[PDB]
């Protein structure tokens, strides 16, 4: 293994695992191990919460500002750390070092930067009734939650769910994916050295059949916010409510649509379709997957795709100069290929790409190409169903209505974006687009401020911005009576 | 029967159900059969659903303040039928006419005025993010959500959750209780007549397992909002989240601890008490059901119980002079006296009531008498488990710190409170209190204003407050891209 | 006289002013004397301010809902007297009926409803500090206010400053313009009649010099809101602040600019540049005074300008078909008569209009025609100066850049727009344009919902809005102490 | 003289005044001229104009967080710098080390930190209007902005006004008191150093009544914030008022009320009323002046006061163990020295001190004794005026409504307080208290997140909390028209 044992993270430090068992994380790249991680038991998860409950009582009788100087100091040390960390992940999970470099630990720290700075400004309400009453609102902490982490931004996702949690006064223990568990625990220790207390982030590794759904089980756990996908959401989400009735948050999957009106640049509509499609070579949530393109321009639109396509830079993640990994791994790659195939069989016609790239080194990897297929129906298995990797369906239409009737027939809703140079046309039909996550002339960025979560089957409540920080605290009203009370008896 | 049998409502006016299916519901002070009741079909619940989603449009169309005036026709209504709405709330639920006419259509209304007054000031955010894009934020309506009411209070609750769904822009099927259907259908007759458009408010009357669970399970409706026990509200919040992952709110049962400190003045303390124990009965949710006496003072507040439990008026709930009536129905009857008879059985002093009330027509009716045991421990069945009954139980302290640690060990959260001349100690001790609903000197008040709901196992999200109506919306967040867009590729 | 002698409104009736001074109101369209009019001598100041303070108490002991069922009412009844109203304020004012049946009332009950149903949402925040000692605020009502009303828009103006004074709990002095008494004083009849207390809302007729500034300088009164002219409101500021430091809002002047960019359809343009000008003949305060035409578009906006302008129905107000009448005096149609003879003697180019109308009954009134000039330059005196009269002035531009430039090269700020097609140009424009009153695509809507004020020497502070109400309340901060205090001595 | 010539700082860097002028400042424990100042000429004014405009552009230029990060490097160099600007401070005002070691720059940097924390917290609203048209806000910086310091906390006062101001995204021109121009010139060299551009932070030194003045009336100055004399602040407002409509803030005088009523601790009673009236020597707004006692523990609370006032230790402010200093100049003891013959003359009764203390080298300095009258009466001059020194007035009440009346009978409302350990009294008497700033059993904390100013003359506008940040921007209301627009011509 090129690392040592991953052990679980739990009181300020690394502590040995009581399963007996471990699990390997790979280079998607070239399949090198690169270490053996630990499988928390059902009593490390015990032992995670009471460290948790302990750690949190620390942290919440701190000041507003002193937990705000904790979690500023912990974002200088992730900037200081941006390319080590970028490394790793580049690693863990096959994303181009030109990604991991700018986008991961940045809008990672960007996230708690933000939510630091607002520790103070976590407010309840005052309300009189009367002269002789008045009312006032307390938003306290949880205590202890959980987050669960997805595959494709490892550290982003931990920061994501980690900052405000911590931010409002809780505890988090984390379970990253097990595809991926090496950033989390290095954030584990960056907490603790910028003075979080021992408790307030733990981390546990392992699958989630297991280790996740303990977690989700637990009584004493108040809150879980999971990321992944839809099906799986669906039974995290159960089973956090059937066991305790916790709290929850859930960014899952979707299949986003980008319109182009007829009055786009072309060009800009051309650059933002292929990165809504093939950043992270297609493993993001929000990607958008089904383009819509007007019947007058599909094949000018088609000629500008493929040649931007044709010079994407696929290769080693760890060279500077690429742009477009490997999958995070050789079963995503062995269903992305499924799909594909099905688009064929459908009779998709295929424009880019369509298969596994086995030439020298990249036949160790997980390499899909950027696929692009045209000539898409709405009933195709590649339009309705998320495929979560690199393959961009594109699908004429004839009028502005019937495009937005067919953007929003789906069960996911999670992003949407509209590509056209007109004032009224663009605000009227994002209006309409049932999604949570709305891009105008542009597509993929999700700014510290932006609240971003799913309508529909892509999500429950929402991450970022100042509405996620309210969310990970409880409301408890109190009345006070200055007066008389009366009873009837 | 009483009255004529009880149709379905749907798209503004009454339709034949399609079950062949009918329930009764009883009068349970003489055991009069008051209705027979349809039971709404699979097919009635998609009739219902395709009616909402066409009505919701029509609502949501309309400005803000046009929804506002319709709904403030509404209170009028509610305002002018107060009376007759409470003869048929207390017919179906045996509660006193004095309570009907007093709270149950006054506090329903209430919320509704509230929220109809707010319906234009619900408002997104505007963040800049830089010279070339800002993101605007919409909170849009979730569409179709579906309400499941309780028994206790049945035309309040359906308000309470119909008020601020409607305010947000959304239809409600509303579900209500199979034990109390008559004063919901009476209420979507009054939407209508206020203007409300056919189909936004729909009711469909059936069991819990039939109708509410094809109501959690569709996957047209957005949001599931249920009233009733915790482990009632798990399966109907996973059903909601397996399902198609709606959002939630949740109100649930309690064991809520009353603090009275040595500093208290008794009679107070008694009056608040016995409001907390046995007002609607013992049916009330947020109930007082564990009160906490100093060691010293044990013998004096029990005294003052006593008396004032000696004068309560049991007796027909059509006197004006009543002001304790039977309980909602005999199988309820059953389940009290159940935890009663564990309450004699577990060694807990006997101090009032404890028997069911048969004398003269009483025992064609549900009574149950006012009930105290004393001198209870917190291992007993009837101080862990919540009755819902007329059943108070009093546990001596000696000191704070132990009263506020025994107050806190359960799982439930609903409501708490403390009664204290002391400033210092009023606030401190409520801030450590683990409840959503915290009194001080006082209990049972639940403004308009006031968020109330659950922690822990006594709820998800909140009801009534400014925050209630936020979060019968849903986060669209829209990024305008003003500049130039940068793609990688 | 047309009406009877007008009197003071203090305490809930009309009482005998004691100056034993009167002043007649005129009507503009034909020089009818329609009533003698008290002027409030200094003893009746004195006299309404103790009305107000003792009105007020009552007043704020109400419940929030209370007041918000009376200002509720209150609404009620100006829409039933909507056509009464507007009759008196176009007698009062001149407006054509066309515009005061559909504007003046409709716009000014609009505000009081919107604030009405905001009177329980007044909430103050609350702020933990530590364990033993917290923070709550609350918005208490600043006490006694005085409002001094403009002669353009006399019902609306008093409705938009008393009914955030109102529902924030205050009691409002309202001082009429001496031009335009008549319709203020039915407006406290109407409060009185919806259950206003005695004394929350006062109306005290006469001038600004003197019975103005007695309010102004007045030390009870704790806020001064103004509507009028730039130079006369740095006076009423001034005083406002040297006498008692009184908090103020003044709604002034402007010069607004309206720039028309060449992607922008013309009719539209011109739609809009002949509402920005001449609707209520030209005195209004956000008109757009300045419109900004590119080069290229010059003769076909003229050419779009002039077909409107020719179609303008000026004429008796009281006929229905008018859409143009007179001005509010002869005073004021003189100075608007010397700024249209300064365009001319300045070698602007008259394109319309530029004289008095005086056919036949026309004579008895203050008409004067719709006016255009173009081929104006920065420096003219009609281009520097409001005008208040119905005088576009028409500029030509050749960048984006310069016509920013030159739209904010003016020490007023109140209102601005712009007509374009381009999303990006729209916003980009808007975003860089000095007003408080932005307009894309429109001119002249005020909602509820959105607070309009100046920039720069056109006002201090907003009218509408969430922010608003807000103003109309004064913060307290309470800390309370749970802990020990430490002294240093 | 121990320092050198301070210069003007403008632009990032000390520059030399065009007046040919110098003033100098004094330190009043021994009379010393700690430096000779440069007074700023009208020229001098227009400089620092032109630089703050320039600035400005720059710093709004930047993002949100980039200013925060500059913000909150600002606040680590004060944390850095706290000893040695502490002991400037202690120089130039004469009060004790122990106190600005510990509050002057601690404080200061408290309010600059957390408003660094909110900078990207600042939003606008959005409203739908209807399908075709919504609403949207932003929050603008003002420009260029000023502020007028006072000299009692100078550079404490720097940062509250600089901190909102610059967080905003305006320039600040600030203009410390000619009693105290030091450490306002420190923190200008620190802005710099933390990355503040030139011109965003300028610094004029010299007299209220010219650089002050010509400061309140330039025409590109939007705002003026100052603090001081309630005499003062009403021409320093009325002249930035006539000038060009200034927003503005004060923070003025005050007389406020301590209200001690019978069931408090009096041990803690005088501990507050002590730091109420000593701390600083007397010289702060807030103080405490009047303290209001039952007439039955009168002697009691006397003999407590007398005890704490005996061990005050009153000395050099440059010993460590001081904690009273002398006044900040001769002439304002002289003028403190004034009123204690006031006091005296009225036949107030002297309970400690009364006099100069002039033992040694005390004789160099302006030392006052800390003094305290009692068996006062209302219509004394030292009970009605503002004295700004270490005199404390004990006055008797009978009743609370009595006291709590009393307490409101003054042109001030600063600040009060009450000492209680009752909860209904201590919230109902802190409601009817005419005051901004009210403590409950404490005095003188003033907490970051706590907004702080004067009821009546005594304030306009707030400094600290949320609310103080949203008031260096100006709103701007955009409405979007998607639609048609519809002309009556
Ligand atoms: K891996
Ligand atoms: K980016
Ligand atoms: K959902
Ligand atoms: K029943
Ligand atoms: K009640
Ligand atoms: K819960
Ligand atoms: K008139
Ligand atoms: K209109
Ligand atoms: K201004
Ligand atoms: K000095
Ligand atoms: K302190
Ligand atoms: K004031």
């Amino acid at each position: 293994a090129r690392f040592e044992e991953q052990k679980l993270y739990i009181g300020g430090r690394y502590v040995e695992a009581s399963s007996g068992a471990t699990f390997e994380t790979i280079n998607p790249a070239n399949g090198e191990v690169l270490a053996k991680v630990q499988r928390a038991s059902r009593e490390d998860v015990e032992r995670a919460v009471q460290s948790a409950v302990e750690g949190q009582k620390v942290w919440a009788a701190m000041t507003a500002m002193q937990r705000s100087r904790i979690l500023r100091r912990a974002v200088d040390i992730l900037r200081e750390r941006n390319d080590e960390l970028a490394a790793l992940e580049t690693l863990d999970t096959g994303k181009p070092l030109a990604e991991t470099r700018s986008v991961d630990i940045v809008t990672g720290a960007d996230v708690l930067e933000y939510y630091a700075g607002l520790v103070p400004a976590i407010e309840g309400e005052q309300i009189p009734l009367r002269e002789t009453s008045f009312v006032y609102t307390r938003r306290e902490p949880l205590g202890v939650v959980a987050g669960i982490g997805a595959w494709n931004y490892p550290v982003q996702i931990a920061l994501w769910k980690s900052a405000p949690a911590l931010a409002a006064g809780n505890a988090m223990i984390f379970k990253p994916s097990e595809v991926t568990p090496l950033t989390a625990l290095k954030l584990a220790e960056i907490y603790t050295e910028a003075g979080v207390p021992d408790g307030v982030f733990n981390v546990l590794t392992g699958s989630g059949r297991e280790v996740g759904q303990w977690l989700t089980e637990h009584p004493l756990i108040e809150k879980i916010s999971f990321t992944g996908g839809t099906s799986t959401g669906k039974k995290v989400m159960a089973s956090a409510s059937s066991s305790s009735l916790k709290e929850v948050t859930m960014e899952l999957g979707g299949k986003s649509p980008l319109i182009i009106f007829p009055d786009a640049d072309l060009d800009r509509a051309a650059d933002i379709a292929v990165m809504a499609n093939f950043f992270s070579s297609g493993q993001v949530c929000t990607n958008g997957t089904r383009v819509f393109i007007h019947r007058s321009q599909q094949a000018r639109f088609e000629a500008k795709v493929l040649e931007r396509v044709q010079r994407i830079r696929l290769g080693d993640p760890q060279d500077e100069n690429t742009n477009f990994g490997p999958l995070v791994s050789f079963p995503h790659m062995e269903s992305v290929l499924g799909y594909i195939e099905s688009g064929k069989a459908q009779k998709a016609r295929l424009l880019c790409g369509g298969e596994r790239v086995t030439d020298g080194a990249f036949g160790k990897g997980a390499y899909v190409a950027p696929t692009v297929f045209t000539d898409c129906r709405d009933d195709m298995t590649i339009v309705r169903e998320e495929i979560f990797g690199p393959v961009m369906s594109i699908l004429v239409y004839d009028d502005e209505d019937e495009a937005i009737r067919r953007a929003n027939d789906t069960e996911y809703g999670l992003a949407a974006g509209v590509v056209t140079q007109d004032l009224a046309r663009a605000h009227r039909a994002i209006h309409r687009l049932e999604a949570g996550i709305c891009w105008i002339n542009t597509w993929g960025e999700s700014p510290a401020e932006m609240p971003v979560g799913g309508y529909k089957q892509s999500g429950v409540g929402r991450e970022n911005g100042l509405t996620t920080l309210a969310h990970y605290t409880r409301i408890k009203s109190v009345q006070v009576e200055l007066g008389d009370y009366a009873s009837v008896f």
